[PDB]
């Protein structure tokens, strides 16, 4: 029932670059969701022990959270913008898999995902 180690956030064996899309992903997308009233449950890995979720890591094999995404962006862990977009999508999908329609956390994830999609709509073009 213990938690796994958190996802990696710093990659020493990978080159680094600054693109307009990565700048938007941190400055607009991540920062807009991070400041939202509903952000706390998504700001660090799910602590299944503290929250009394013993089957969480039996069901969710690709955990992801915004604290991880934020550190990945700040650390230039991503080379392609799509790597970051897929991490946001994984985070929302995990919430939907584990929880039920009508659960408060699901409504919160749905509101954050709608906001994510509104901001992704204006992602700049690839170089
Ligand atoms: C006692 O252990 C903790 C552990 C983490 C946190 C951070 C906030 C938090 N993190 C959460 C993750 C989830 C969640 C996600 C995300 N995916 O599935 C589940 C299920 C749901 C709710 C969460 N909440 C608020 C929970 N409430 C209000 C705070 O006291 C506990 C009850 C607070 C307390």
């Amino acid at each position: 029932s213990m938690n796994p180690p958190p996802p990696e956030t710093s990659n020493p064996n990978k080159p680094k670059r600054q693109t307009n899309q990565l700048q938007y992903l941190l400055r607009v997308v991540l920062k807009t969701l991070w400041k939202h009233q509903f952000a706390w449950p998504f700001q660090q890995p799910v602590d299944a022990v503290k929250l009394n979720l013993p089957d969480y890591y039996k069901i969710i094999k690709t955990p992801m959270d915004m604290g991880t995404i934020k550190k990945r962006l700040e650390n230039n862990y991503y080379w392609n913008a799509q790597e970051c977009i897929q991490d946001f999508n994984t985070m929302f999908t995990n919430c939907y898999i584990y929880n039920k329609p009508g659960d408060d956390i699901v409504l919160m994830a749905e509101a954050l995902e709608k906001l994510f999609l509104q901001k992704i709509n204006e992602l700049p073009t690839e170089e």
